[PDB]
């Protein structure tokens, strides 16, 4: 299992920043917020999970993107942490950015993540 923790992530956009509650991690506020960084990846197909909550009881929703392709949305609603999953996804191999984003701007509140982990 590879696991690299938000807060040691590239951070960019207009508001993204460091977190402590309600987790060491990183919060996303507006569309051009964003983590990434670079995995190198043998396997074609992984399970990925993060761990993330909402700053309300309502939905915030996250993109993976990996390599530039946006594989799926984690939904993280209400300000319980949840570890959310996406499972059997397929993507390039070799090194690859990854990228968590608010899905949208407006359509939801926003997200905190605290890590992601890739299994096959
Ligand atoms: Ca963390
Ligand atoms: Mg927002």
């Amino acid at each position: 299992i590879t696991k690299v923790e938000a807060e040691n992530m590239k951070i960019g956009g207009t508001y993204a920043g460091k977190i402590s509650a309600p987790f060491d991690g990183v919060a996303l506020y507006a569309n051009a917020d964003y983590v990434s960084y670079s995995q190198y990846f043998a396997n074609s197909t992984h399970n990925i999970s993060v761990r993330g909550a909402s700053s309300n009881a309502g939905t915030a929703k996250v993109d993976l993107v990996i390599g530039g392709v946006t594989v799926g949305s984690f939904n993280f609603t209400g300000k319980t942490p949840t570890v959310q999953t996406l499972s059997n996804i397929t993507h390039a191999t070799g090194d690859q950015e990854i990228k968590l984003a608010l899905t949208s701007d407006d359509g939801t509140w926003d997200a905190y993540v605290d890590f992601i982990e890739f299994s096959l």
